[PDB]
């Protein structure tokens, strides 16, 4: 329904991540925590680091419990010490839970200078928790210990322009609704895709279009080796072969302007005179997802206002191409999530999408969530082995 206490509780941006305020320990220690649907550990800075202005001080918490076990995570990388403590979300459900916490003591290229977050809240399933699936993730603890419904929803709000150091701290970056769906955060209908398996938030893509033109690849290629929804990734990441076909089609649709190789590789910015970004030359991208009804799919459509990420250069409007290659499957990252209100319905093993009330668009085109479409043999789109 309406969850006013949680609306507008996020800050950040697609390139540095979106974070929520949390408290750990007794008395409570306030920390900003990155919302990550791509991992399943709650891990916080617990020792001085040049990029941290605060960290979890276990010796100052009367409710700290030492699990006497280390955790080593090479992905960047971080190392820590496992323990439990009382955790709350001030702009969240009015509950306090006893949760696992990985106290980060050593790290390399993990913390981002100026991101304003000091830890990560892994919201995915126990299967991918470190060191193993016996370390209960935060959300599992929250549901087990309280009457909070087994569901959360995310509205990540891209500003559509660069935010400087002060503006990003003062700006609302979106909402994380814990235990519900807030109807003010979306327009139109919510469409649901099944969660294929509970590890990452794995989904099945059944068709891809660029300006309505079918990419026409065997649908197994779109999900090779998996397709996931990940708020902790900036870009829309596509499998190598899919990325090559998609970039060729996006280049062909936008061919009235020639961009350098570095732009298409997501490395180099492109700039236009203030207000003149030629949105209309870039195509919309539609991803069709498996529906909840047999032989039915629906589509989510994004604009270049989602896949062109605003960056500072001057008075020019500058962007980086936020679609990149992957060797680990499709990743529907923040730049795709910015177009939609996304419902992680764990209780019903499904993910919902609706057009976000905060998506960036122009007067001629909008993001969309539409259906149904008749789609056959959708289970064949899923990859095995
Ligand atoms: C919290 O614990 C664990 N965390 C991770 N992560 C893997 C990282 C990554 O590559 N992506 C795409 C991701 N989505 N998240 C991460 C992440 C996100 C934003 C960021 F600025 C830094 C990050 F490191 C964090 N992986 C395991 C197994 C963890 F146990």
């Amino acid at each position: 329904g309406s969850f006013v206490e949680m609306v507008d509780n996020l800050r950040g941006k697609s390139g540095q991540g979106y974070y929520v305020e949390m408290t750990v320990g007794s008395p409570p220690q306030t920390l900003n925590i990155l919302v990550d649907t791509g991992s399943s550990n709650f891990a916080v800075g617990a020792a001085p680091h040049p990029f941290l202005h605060r960290y979890y001080q276990r010796q100052l918490s009367s409710t700290y419990r030492d699990l006497r076990k280390g955790v080593y995570v090479p992905y960047g990388k971080w190392e820590g010490e496992l323990g439990t403590d009382l955790v709350s979300i001030p702009h969240g459900p009015n509950v306090t839970v006893r949760a696992n916490i990985a106290a980060i003591t050593e790290s390399d290229k993990f913390f981002i200078n100026g991101s304003n977050w000091e830890g990560i809240l892994g919201l995915a399933y126990a299967e991918i928790a470190r060191p193993d699936d016996s370390l209960e993730p935060f959300f599992d603890s929250l549901v087990k210990q309280t009457h909070v419904p087994n569901l959360f929803s995310l509205q990540l709000c891209g500003a559509g322009f660069p935010l400087n150091q002060s503006e990003v701290l003062a700006s609302v970056g979106g909402s994380m609704i814990i235990g519900g769906i807030d109807h003010s955060l979306y327009t139109g209908s919510l469409w649901y895709t099944p969660i294929r398996r509970e590890w990452y938030y794995e989904v099945i893509i059944v068709r891809v279009e660029i300006n309505g033109q079918d990419l026409k690849m065997d649908c197994k290629e779109y999900n090779y080796d998996k397709s996931i929804v990940d708020s902790g990734t900036t870009n829309l990441r596509l499998p190598k072969k899919v990325f090559e076909a998609a970039v060729k089609s996006i280049k062909a649709a936008s061919s009235t302007e020639k961009f350098p190789d570095g732009f298409w590789l997501g490395e180099q910015l492109v700039c236009w005179q203030a207000g003149t970004t030629p949105w209309n030359i870039f195509p919309v991208i539609s991803l069709y997802l498996m529906g909840e009804v047999t032989n039915q799919s629906f589509r989510i459509t994004i604009l270049p206002q989602q896949y062109l990420r605003p960056v500072e250069d001057s008075q020019d409007d500058c962007y980086k191409f936020a679609i990149s290659q992957s060797s680990t499957g499709t990743v529907m990252g923040a730049v795709i999530m910015e177009g939609f209100y996304v419902v992680f319905d764990r209780a019903r093993k499904r993910i919902g999408f609706a057009v976000s009330a905060c998506h960036v668009h122009d007067e001629f085109r909008t993001a969309a969530v539409e259906g149904p479409f008749v789609t056959l043999d959708m289970e064949d789109c899923g990859y095995n082995i």
